[PDB]
């Protein structure tokens, strides 16, 4: 799909990864875990339809987020 | 409320901030902007019932995320 659909998916994948780290550390509440579980299923489906490797998309999302965070300083 | 519930809210605020940076750079697609608008209302309503200042919660979320990212690998 278009460039921005891919970028949006990469960023969403990386932010999911951050949320997962919070949850694994047992630092979130139940609603936060429910959203994590539901978004995981949604991301897997979006990735399938886009043909995208979730692991690589997560790594690309990390670069993009670091990039835009650097630009606001 | 409970500690995990506050922490979840702070993290959600900071991740919304990141997503908003993406949108302000013309880097996201239309569904991503729709989720950003929906989640902004969600953070305002959740924050109001927890009593929390959204700007302070965003700053605290930044600290929490940077901290769990420090000890990743």
């Amino acid at each position: 799909s278009d460039s921005n659909t891919i970028t949006s998916f990469q960023v969403d994948c990386y932010l999911w990864h951050i949320r997962k780290l919070l949850s694994m550390r047992d630092m979130c509440d139940a609603p936060f875990d429910d959203r994590l579980r539901r978004d995981q299923k949604a991301l897997k489906g979006r990735g399938s339809t886009l043909g995208l490797d979730l692991r690589v998309a997560t790594m690309e999302g990390k670069k993009i987020v670091e990039d835009i965070l650097k630009s606001e300083t």
